[PDB]
């Protein structure tokens, strides 16, 4: 048999290249999957995730209640919490022993994977009562901010879109809910009569998953990189694998 | 008047058989309902059932924590079992007591209304971090596995459909969303433009049941047997109520 | 050993105790108890019994 | 056939007979079972029993401490406890709460099977340090009690044989411990050479049984009837099966 790397009859490298290219492909077919993930960044550096995995589009609700912090099976100040909510919904409106709750939200990150198309990305920040912008009456339920969005790159290709956001700010008390539409650059509408009933199925068949995870360290080795899935850390370095037309 | 079950005057007779009939055609309208139940199995014989119940369709979508045992009002090992989902998730990922959680299903049985079309069913069966086939890239969000679901029958009449899986090994850790259509032999698209905003709103007027019962037998006596709902047993029985033209 | 004897037990830990004294009770005597669970986790699901290679095998009871 | 219950050749008749002499006759075997049971009754109505099974011979032996009662999974005032046992010890000897613990046994009754021989019964009634004659120095290590026991009787068969003693003043605080040998009417010693080394894995192989019963109506219904037991209640009502050439 040729000698190995030496000539164009190296089958197990051109197997090797289409296997990746293949993967990479098929997430962005129609049949592929679409996710998003939503991460909640706690001060004591601990991280809550929350991930939808479906098909033709994707999303994620959350109220402000539960994007706070929860500590399984420890204690979490459960009584003076529900004061602190109730003085976030109206000022003055509780009987907290507290200021702030270490338990609300320092940042979020929104990741997508490459298969959303960008320009469908919507999101619905709400303020802490679940109202997108003030009050009902005037409120638009989402903005499409997708321009806003990064490319989490590695070895040149786009493995993932962030949008990041911190919440530094006494007054930063969101609600918040998230989607996005799997890409089509096809004229197959893949929400017209023939296939919408497919759609509506896969809103019953989409996953989710959630956890809070100790640091962002046993985020990225023990969530991300297990996974293959994209994330850019707060130093700005980007995760993932890099798979069209690679070995 | 003539004596009873002795003539076709017997209206008594003929208004019961018809009675019975029409519950049984309207269920198969597209005005009934099509549902759906996963049944969890503990190893303490203990059994979560989740129910939907919708028209048009219907899906139940749950995480892997989400089917793991939970004792209402009895201690739970909280703690030590968010250990085990951090092992679950990633090996040697947690710090837990024990090698196996009781917790976790040792078994899974999926059952659908007479109203479904089988050729419809589809399952997102994944591992404990939410993913249907290993990595995102390369899964399909679904299987169709219809081919695999026993009739359950009662009367010779279908009262239902059952798929049944065990997990029996170490490795059983699965997150799992089921679907199915409601029936529709005609050509009256249910999701075309003229009714597409009824599905919409019966994803919201879905009805949904879970408990925990601590027995198959509590099962089979208090949510199966009075709810006239469909069911296979253990020991291969088959339990439901025949309708089509029966008194 | 006896039945008790021989389910688990978790050392410093919770172990249902008064639910399975009644499981005990049911164990006995069919309908004999009122616990709150079907199957206790804490019945031996197998046993292994070891000897010594100095045993003669022919001794051997249970 | 010959018609049931009218001559010599009822031969079902003829081998339930059978079944049921055998059954004593085995028992009365040195291949059978000799067993003694310890009844230990509190003033809250509730009882422990001891039961122990074995060839040969058999016996029970407690401490004073393992004979109060203990209420499984309920509170059982363990600190005031090993106080009041500090008292029964030595006099003055404890800071207990209370004059009188109602853990302490009200009443011993002692049951043997059938397959016992009388003349063979042995008690060691100690003190509260598990000293049997108030010294050790003149203490002679049991006492031969067989000539009290009261032959338990049904249909006019010993099925048993029971000493009961009350325990209700204040200095009735005893240890105890009980031994009886199996019927043995033959000259062949099953303790010579030939079988010593049998009755040594006897000693191995004999099987324990403890358990708290709430009341001797419940003793009676699940513990005594179930398995044949004999007994004695409290209205002197003897309890038991007649075995030997009864139907
Ligand atoms: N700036 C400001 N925003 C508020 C206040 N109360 C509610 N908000 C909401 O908070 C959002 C802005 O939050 P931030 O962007 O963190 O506030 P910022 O003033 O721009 O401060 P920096 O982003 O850190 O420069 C707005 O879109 C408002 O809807 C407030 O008192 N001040
Ligand atoms: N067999 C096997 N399956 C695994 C393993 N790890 C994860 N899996 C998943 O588990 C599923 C198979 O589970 P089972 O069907 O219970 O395993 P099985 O080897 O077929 O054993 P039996 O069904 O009892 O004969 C596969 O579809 C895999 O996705 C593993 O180590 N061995
Ligand atoms: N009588 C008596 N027995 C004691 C005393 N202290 C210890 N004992 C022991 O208790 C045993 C006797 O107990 P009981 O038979 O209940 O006492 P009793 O005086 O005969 O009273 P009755 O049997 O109810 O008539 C004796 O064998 C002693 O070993 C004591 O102060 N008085
Ligand atoms: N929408 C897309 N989806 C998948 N790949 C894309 C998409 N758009 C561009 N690419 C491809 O991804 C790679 C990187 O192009 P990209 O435009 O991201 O890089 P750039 O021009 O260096 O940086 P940027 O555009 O962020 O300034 C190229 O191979 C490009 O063809
Ligand atoms: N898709 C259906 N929905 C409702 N009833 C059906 C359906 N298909 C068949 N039936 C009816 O249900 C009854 C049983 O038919 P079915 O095919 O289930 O029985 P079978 O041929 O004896 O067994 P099987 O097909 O499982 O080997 C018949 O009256 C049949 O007409
Ligand atoms: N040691 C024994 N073991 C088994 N059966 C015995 C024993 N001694 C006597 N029996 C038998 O048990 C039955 C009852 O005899 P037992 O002597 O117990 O009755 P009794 O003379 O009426 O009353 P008691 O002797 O108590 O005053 C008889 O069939 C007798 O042969
Ligand atoms: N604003 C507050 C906060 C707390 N408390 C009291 O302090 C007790 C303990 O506080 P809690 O908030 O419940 O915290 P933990 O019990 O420590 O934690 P968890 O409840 O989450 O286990 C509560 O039962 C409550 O009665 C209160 O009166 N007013
Ligand atoms: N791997 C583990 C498991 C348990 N624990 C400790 O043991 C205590 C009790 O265990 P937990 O898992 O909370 O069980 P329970 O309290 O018995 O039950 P629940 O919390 O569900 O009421 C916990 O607070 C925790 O601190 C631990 O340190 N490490
Ligand atoms: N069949 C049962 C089981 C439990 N309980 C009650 O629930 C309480 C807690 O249950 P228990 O069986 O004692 O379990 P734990 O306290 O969790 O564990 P342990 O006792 O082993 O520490 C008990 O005090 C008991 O009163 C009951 O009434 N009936
Ligand atoms: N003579 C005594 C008796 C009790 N106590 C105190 O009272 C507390 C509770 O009494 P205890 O005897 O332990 O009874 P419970 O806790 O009610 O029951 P249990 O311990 O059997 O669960 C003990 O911790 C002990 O410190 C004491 O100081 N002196
Ligand atoms: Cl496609
Ligand atoms: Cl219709
Ligand atoms: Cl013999
Ligand atoms: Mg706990
Ligand atoms: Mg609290
Ligand atoms: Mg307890
Ligand atoms: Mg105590």
């Amino acid at each position: 048999a040729d000698v190995a790397g030496t000539s164009n009859r190296d089958f197990r490298g051109r197997e090797q290249r289409l296997f990746n290219s293949e993967q990479y492909n098929y997430n962005n077919s129609l049949n592929g999957e679409v996710s998003v993930w939503v991460y909640a960044y706690y001060s004591d550096g601990s991280v809550l995730v929350i991930n939808k995995n479906s098909q033709y589009k994707v999303g994620i609700s959350e109220t402000f209640k539960a994007l706070k912090e929860y500590r399984e099976g420890q204690h979490n100040d459960s009584y003076d919490e529900y004061e602190v909510n109730q003085s976030i919904y109206y000022p003055n409106g509780g009987d907290a022993r507290k200021f702030h709750s270490n338990a609300k939200p320092r940042a979020i990150q929104i990741i997508f994977s490459p298969s959303v198309n960008v320009r469908t990305i919507k999101m619905a920040k709400g303020n802490a009562v679940s109202v997108p912008d003030e009050y009902l009456q005037r409120s638009h339920p989402w903005e499409a901010t997708g321009i806003k969005y990064r490319k989490i790159k590695r070895d040149g290709e786009i493995v993932g879109y962030s949008h990041y956001f911190e919440l530094p700010h006494e007054y930063n008390s969101i609600s918040l809910a998230v989607s996005g539409v799997h890409k089509n650059p096809s004229s197959y509408n893949v929400g017209s009569a023939h296939n919408v009933m497919d759609v509506f199925q896969s809103c019953d068949l989409a996953l989710r998953f959630c956890n809070r995870y100790w640091a962002e360290l046993e985020l990225v080795n023990h969530y991300i990189s297990p996974n293959a899935y994209p994330y850019l850390d707060i130093n700005n370095h980007s995760y993932g694998v890099a798979l069209s037309n690679r070995q």
